[PDB]
């Protein structure tokens, strides 16, 4: 699975730590995340986050 960064704030969503403070278990792929969801650093969307390569 592949890591995400927030292109605003530069925070990495790492789907092997997961973010289980707001609901989101280690594992959870960055697409399989509830569509909801915020950065846990600068708040804004999934949208503005991109695939590492
Ligand atoms: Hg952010």
């Amino acid at each position: 699975m592949k890591k995400y960064t927030c292109t605003v704030c530069g925070y990495i969503y790492n789907p092997e730590d997961g973010d289980p403070d707001n609901g989101v278990n280690p594992g959870t792929d960055f697409k399989d995340i509830p569509d909801d969801w915020v950065c846990p650093l600068c708040g804004v969307g999934k949208d503005q986050f991109e695939e590492v390569e």
